[PDB]
């Protein structure tokens, strides 16, 4: 099944936060109605922030997030997760090798902000 | 119910990430088994990750989330989400205010690390 | 925070299944646009379906759950996951004594349905 | 990744439910440790329960959801979700077809019991 990918509500604003933890440089990027509208790269076996942004999700609310290690996609694993029916966490796990701790790159995206 | 309470598998790392959303100036404090083991805070209306950590679960694996605003602990709401049985997301979220958007100070905990 | 409350897409089908561990006899609303459209009722400490129907979401979407034993209500607790950007449930679990298992009563909404 | 994998505490109760929503037949296996525990079939395509159990977890706490229509391994989708550190859910959506709504066969596995 299709994961990193979700539906946000229209032109909301949303933080977008990608952590590493690999030996392998992490690229993650995040589109947004289908262009890339970030990208974030680095290299930390300590969970390190590799990048943040936040993000409009525009006319089409489409968030995709894909993440790219030594030229190759990682496996995704992704879900969404509301609390007290308000709160949105989009979340992602990636596999770049064959452990499959799926935490080579963890992105968080979060909404509603302010 | 009690929320911002995790336990984790003993002794291992995880990380720690506060976000804030809120005119109010968040106070984030990490215990893990009872005893204060990060704290962050700031202000902002713009997801901004005021802090993030890494810790370790100790023999007790207990972890809690604790939010205050201006002296006043802010209500919870929290939910751990496990991906393909391995990746692990402990999530807070807090209210300083009467708009229940649950964002004020957003936090997540992901394991394992490496 | 408000536990138990769920907004679907409108006038959308959705399954309500609830399950029963306690010793004290338990019963579930659900609550469609504010007006009780299921109630299930029974004791059984071994996982009992006590009810699964399919409602409708109507025109606001809201879906609300309680849980009660003999009048008094449970304490419940709840949030809401998505999978591959499609697939929903809502959880609910409740607690209606003191050793806080909270799945004295559990309920899982979910949909799409068909 | 895989999905339909979930690791239970050992020797543990759990309860395992299948809903059917698809004009095929879905079987539903489930292994504990690796062997069939309990196996559910039907066709619904109103969210009925083809099946509900409770099972032991045993000495792994390795529980497995498998669904398959027409001899066919559906895709499958997959998380667990603990709600107030207590209660677990081990989701599990399924697709035997070409639609992607991932219901055709949905699995609910609820610990603890009693
Ligand atoms: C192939 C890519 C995942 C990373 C690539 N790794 C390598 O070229 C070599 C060969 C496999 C193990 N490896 C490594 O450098 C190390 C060995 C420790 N392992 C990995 O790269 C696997 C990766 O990094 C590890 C630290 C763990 O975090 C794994 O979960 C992760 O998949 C790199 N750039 O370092
Ligand atoms: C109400 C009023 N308090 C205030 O006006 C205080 C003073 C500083 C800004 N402020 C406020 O109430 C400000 C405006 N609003 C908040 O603090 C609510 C908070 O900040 C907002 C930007 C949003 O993020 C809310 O979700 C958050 O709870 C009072 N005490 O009568
Ligand atoms: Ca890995
Ligand atoms: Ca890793
Ligand atoms: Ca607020
Ligand atoms: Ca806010
Ligand atoms: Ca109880
Ligand atoms: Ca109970
Ligand atoms: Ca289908
Ligand atoms: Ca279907």
């Amino acid at each position: 099944a299709t994961q990193g990918v979700f539906t946000l509500p229209a032109n909301t604003r949303f933080g977008v936060t990608a952590f590493a933890n690999s030996s392998g440089t992490q690229t993650v990027n995040v589109l947004v109605n289908n262009e890339t509208a970030a990208t974030f790269s680095g290299q930390s076996t300590n969970n390190a922030v590799i990048g943040t942004q936040v993000l409009n999700s525009g006319s089409s609310g489409k968030v995709q997030v894909q993440v790219s290690v030594n030229g190759r996609p990682s496996d995704l694993v992704s879900a969404q997760v509301i609390l007290t029916n308000e709160l949105n966490f989009a979340l992602v796990g990636s596999e770049d090798g064959t452990d499959n701790d799926y935490n080579d790159a963890v992105v968080v995206i979060n909404w509603p902000l302010g």
